């Protein structure tokens, strides 16, 4: 996509060398934004191939509340299985923050259903967010979120959202988040009878890794296709009751897959 | 400031009019980012006299973990009355929130002195975070935090912050903000003997209310004036330990001030 591959120049033109966690190396800038406008198209990448498997059912994963691979296992989802327990669970992580963030007194908040409620009941609120940074319980994370916090927003019949990605890997993280979090905002529309508006992109640390650096080359030689159109097949009665099978992807025709290793 | 009046030029050439919990109605943009590179200058608003005396002392009542008006009632700061309890009391706000976030499992943590000492020890971690959206005790808040949350950054000795704020009101509420958190990263530097770089800030729902839109226009009719300079006179042994007489801002000359309405 254009705003893609201008900001991995960007990264590639401006950022520092800086060492990182991994003693990998990376390239990065601080402070980028990014819109998509979601009636112009769904934003999967086609400078490469995207699968949409992980991200369908990875979404869905947090939907359910639910911080323990199997399901993605049973799904054939292998993304976090580097970070999981000796017995599949990654303590605390996005979907537990979503639907059970625990209040000091014990109690639980479900975030996607007051998200839901205000959408419908009160959509002009600018309070419309929903936060994976619960810093009192980031200890019990197998990982510290990367894609913290995001806010919704209603204007002229269409919802817009804006994610906050404190942490950001340019060639392999995020091509997969543009799609989720577009993705999300179509399932949230639907589900109230509303217009899809824009998704906003905003990132804290975004970075290019030292060994992605001949990918990222490759990468930007090829020419930006048309985006494609997503399709949901039927409404449930509820955001909790989408499957796999009501999403269609039509008019995507992207330039062959990328393969770079993962630096955990 | 260029960018301020930039921002409120395109609130007014692109906004959408929506109505606000406090009924008054605003004109709206969602998503805005602008940089501040802190070397050029200490940004203070000048296309109107902006008062220095409460910002600082927010920010030490902040720091201090204080979220009761007495200490700010003795420097005759009243720009939280509205909102206050007949006990001075605003709830579990910002700096409670940033001095002692209440965990589940009974901790408290103070995620200032953890960011201290991650720019001393870590000061490329990704995760340097301070978070005031405390989702399980919002309601017990006074007001839900505006500027939510906040990253730091560290490259070639220079410190950064980038600011998300969910909600802003153009007129009266961001040029507080910017400063705000311009002399945050002033102090924090100074502590960590790094040099001073860029505060970047990002908002939600960016509004104009719609009794502002003649002291705006005013506004936007003058031309900025070179920015002022910040001078501070001591190195406390810590952070906490600033007192308001340890700053000084020379060179500042500002067009007359424009007074506005608060909605509350
Ligand atoms: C992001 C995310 C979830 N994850 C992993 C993952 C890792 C660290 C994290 N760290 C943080 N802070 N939060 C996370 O949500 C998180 C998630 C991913 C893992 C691998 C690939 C990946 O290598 N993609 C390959 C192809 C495989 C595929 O299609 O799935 C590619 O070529 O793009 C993508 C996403
Ligand atoms: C941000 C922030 C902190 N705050 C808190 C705070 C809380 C709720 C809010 N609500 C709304 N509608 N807008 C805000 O800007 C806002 C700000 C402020 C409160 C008042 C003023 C204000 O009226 N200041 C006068 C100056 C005179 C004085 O010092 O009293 C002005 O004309 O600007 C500014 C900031
Ligand atoms: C809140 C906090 C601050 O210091 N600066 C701000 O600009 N605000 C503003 C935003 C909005 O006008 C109002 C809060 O209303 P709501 O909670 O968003 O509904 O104060
Ligand atoms: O949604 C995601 C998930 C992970 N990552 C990457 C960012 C960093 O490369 C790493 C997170 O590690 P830390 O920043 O906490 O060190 O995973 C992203 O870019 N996006």
């Amino acid at each position: 996509m254009k705003q893609y591959l201008e900001l991995m120049q960007k990264v590639l033109d401006e950022g520092t060398q800086k060492n990182d966690r991994t003693g990998t190396g990376t390239l990065s800038i601080f402070g980028h934004q990014m819109r998509f406008n979601l009636q112009d198209g769904f934003p999967l990448v086609t400078t490469k191939r995207c699968h949409l498997r992980s991200i369908i059912h990875q979404l869905l994963w947090f939907l359910q509340g639910d911080t323990n691979i199997a399901y993605l296992h049973e799904n054939n989802v292998t993304i976090w299985d580097e970070w999981a327990d000796e017995n599949g669970d990654l303590g605390p992580v996005y979907g537990k923050q979503w639907r059970a963030w625990p209040t000091p007194d014990g109690r639980h908040i479900d975030q996607i259903t007051t998200v839901l409620n205000q959408l419908k009941n009160d959509p002009d609120s600018r309070r419309i967010i929903v936060s994976a940074w619960n810093v009192g319980e980031l200890d019990k994370m197998a990982l510290a979120p990367c894609h913290a916090f995001f806010q919704f927003y209603v204007a002229d019949g269409k919802l817009s959202c804006q994610l906050y990605q404190r942490s950001c890997d340019v060639f392999l993280g995020l091509p997969f988040n543009i799609a989720s979090y577009a993705l999300l905002v179509h399932m949230m529309a639907q589900q109230c009878d509303l217009e899809v508006g824009d998704f906003v992109w905003t990132g804290g640390d975004t970075h290019l890794y030292s060994n992605h650096m001949d990918q990222t080359h490759l990468q930007l030689s090829r020419e930006p296709r048309p985006l494609p159109k997503l399709i949901i097949k039927r409404k449930p009665e509820s955001i909790f009751d989408y499957r796999f099978e009501d999403f269609e992807i039509e008019g995507y025709d992207p330039h062959p897959g990328i393969k770079a290793p993962v630096a955990i």
